[PDB]
Formats: C-alpha cells, sequence, structure tokens
C-alpha cells in the first residue's frame, strides 16, 4: 500500500513555505535559512514500521510509525504534538495535534514526483520532491 512512496527524494519546487512557516510561529531567521534548504526526505519501511527521515544543511528529523497508530513527534520547529499517519485516496496523510491545534502533512505521487502539501490555518504550501536513484 505505501511502497511507491519509498525511497530517497529531493525537494525540486517549493510554493508558499514562508506562509507554512510563518503560521506555525517560526522565527524570522529560521524561515531565512529554511527557505534556502533543499531537504532529502528518506522514506523506508520495515514491516509494519515506516521511518521518515528529513536531512539537510540545517535541520534534520527523524519519526518511526505504524499506520493508523497515534505517535509522540517533536517537529523540526521545536512543536511537541500528538501525530498519526494513514492512506487515504492513495496519499500518505500526516495529521499533527498540539494546543488543540492542527497541521496536515499529504504526499501524493503525481507522474513520478512527491507532491507534499502542508496546510496550516490558512496558509497552504506545496512542495515538490524527485526520486533519487
Ligand atoms: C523549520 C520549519 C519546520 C516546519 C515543519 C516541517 C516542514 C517539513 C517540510 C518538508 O518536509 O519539506
Amino acid at each position: 500500500m505505501v511502497d511507491a512512496f519509498l525511497g530517497t527524494w529531493k525537494l525540486v519546487d517549493s510554493k508558499n513555505f514562508d506562509d507554512y512557516m510563518k503560521s506555525l510561529g517560526v522565527g524570522f531567521a529560521t524561515r531565512q535559512v529554511a527557505s534556502m534548504t533543499k531537504p532529502t526526505t528518506i522514506i523506508e519501511k520495515n514491516g509494519d514500521i515506516l521511518t521518515l527521515k528529513t536531512h539537510s544543511t540545517f535541520k534534520n528529523t527523524e519519526i518511526s510509525f505504524k499506520l493508523g497508530v497515534e505517535f509522540d513527534e517533536t517537529t523540526a520547529d521545536d512543536r511537541k504534538v500528538k501525530s498519526i499517519v494513514t492512506l487515504d485516496g492513495g496519499k500518505l496523510v500526516h495529521l499533527q495535534k498540539w494546543d488543540g491545534q492542527e497541521t496536515t502533512l499529504v504526499r501524493e505521487l503525481i507522474d513520478g514526483k512527491l507532491i507534499l502539501t502542508l496546510t496550516h490555518g490558512t496558509a497552504v504550501c506545496t512542495r515538490t520532491y524527485e526520486k533519487e536513484a
């Protein structure tokens, strides 16, 4: 079910990431650096367990989870959230909850590219990743 998402992916397009970060309360200096970073995202599985790494010259993160089972997460911007990841319409949907707030991180494959849509408040960011061999 998750298999075409697996592998190493590199950021190749970003729209409205500053808006998204600002909505989350990320400070201006972090938003500068992040606006010029191109992370590598690595998605792997081992049985029921998925591990999602995000690597860059600025922030690195790693999470492991089972689909459909809540997990604790500390995000790149230091939010402590309650998370769940699930497949919905063939999209990998990651929902984070904290302080009564929510944000969604939705991944879908379109023409072989991985499109990540980030929504918080009214801000909608679209980031495109392409697969590394
Ligand atoms: C430093 C800002 C962090 C915002 C939350 C994480 C954004 C992930 C973006 C991505 O994986 O392409």
